[PDB]
């Protein structure tokens, strides 16, 4: 594995899916590992091909294939910066250097991310999905929620502020788009910032108690 076959630990992508999800602080199940569509909880799953600068702008852990010479390998992704990326190997935790990297990342990524709002939001609903689209507008502009249930003006302006912000059409409309990007960036919790930021209360790859997944949506009403 040139040098470093710790790295490879975990063979298969389900292995590596159900290492992602307990950082999420969450027990998969065989079914929520297998990344197909529909999703089975409110989590997304997606493979996707990045180069360095964008997996240099990842909002959350991903898990990274490894290849080399026919073989593949999953890592978590913990945190990245230019010069280094800390992993995760279901085992140890390690640092590489870009140029070890490189050497095994071809650029492919399993993605998870939690999207309870799946649904377009608009002004005049209201329901628990518009206290979550509140509360993760609020995470995402780094300032305060409403607290409100009822998709009013104000929470239209904010949905303009975001849309400004990511270069998308202010219509102040949560829509696909809005909303995908959104949940992509941020989410309600991130117990996975523990991990990153002596010594450890809780050493790595020792995980407190999981929680089992949350499979209901917020709904909202006309």
């Amino acid at each position: 594995w040139l040098g470093e076959s710790a790295v490879a630990r975990m063979t298969t992508r389900a292995q590596g899916l159900e290492e992602l999800y307990k950082l999420w602080g969450y027990r998969a199940t065989r079914i929520d590992t297998m990344c197909e569509q529909p999703s089975t909880s409110i989590f997304q799953c997606q493979v996707r091909q990045l180069n360095w600068q964008e997996l240099q702008q990842t909002p959350h852990p991903l898990l990274l294939t490894l290849q080399h010479e026919g073989q593949r390998a999953y890592v978590v992704l913990l945190e990245v910066d230019p010069e280094r990326v800390v992993l995760l190997t279901g085992e140890q935790r390690l640092t590489f250097t870009v140029s070890q990297l490189m050497s095994l990342w071809r650029g492919e990524v399993t993605d998870l991310w939690p999207m309870p709002l799946r649904e377009t939001l608009r002004l005049g609903m209201h329901g628990e999905a518009i206290e979550v689209l509140d509360q993760l507008l609020a995470k995402a502009l780094n300032d305060e929620p409403l607290k409100t249930t009822q998709f009013n003006a104000e929470l239209m302006q904010r949905v303009e502020w975001f849309q400004r912000w990511q270069a998308m059409t202010e219509d102040g409309i949560a829509g696909q788009r809005t909303l995908a990007r959104l949940q992509h960036m941020v989410s309600l919790s991130e117990p996975w910032r523990a991990l990153t930021q002596e010594e450890q209360v809780m050493r790595y790859p020792e995980f407190p108690s999981l929680a089992p997944l949350l499979r209901t949506y917020p709904l909202a009403e006309t």
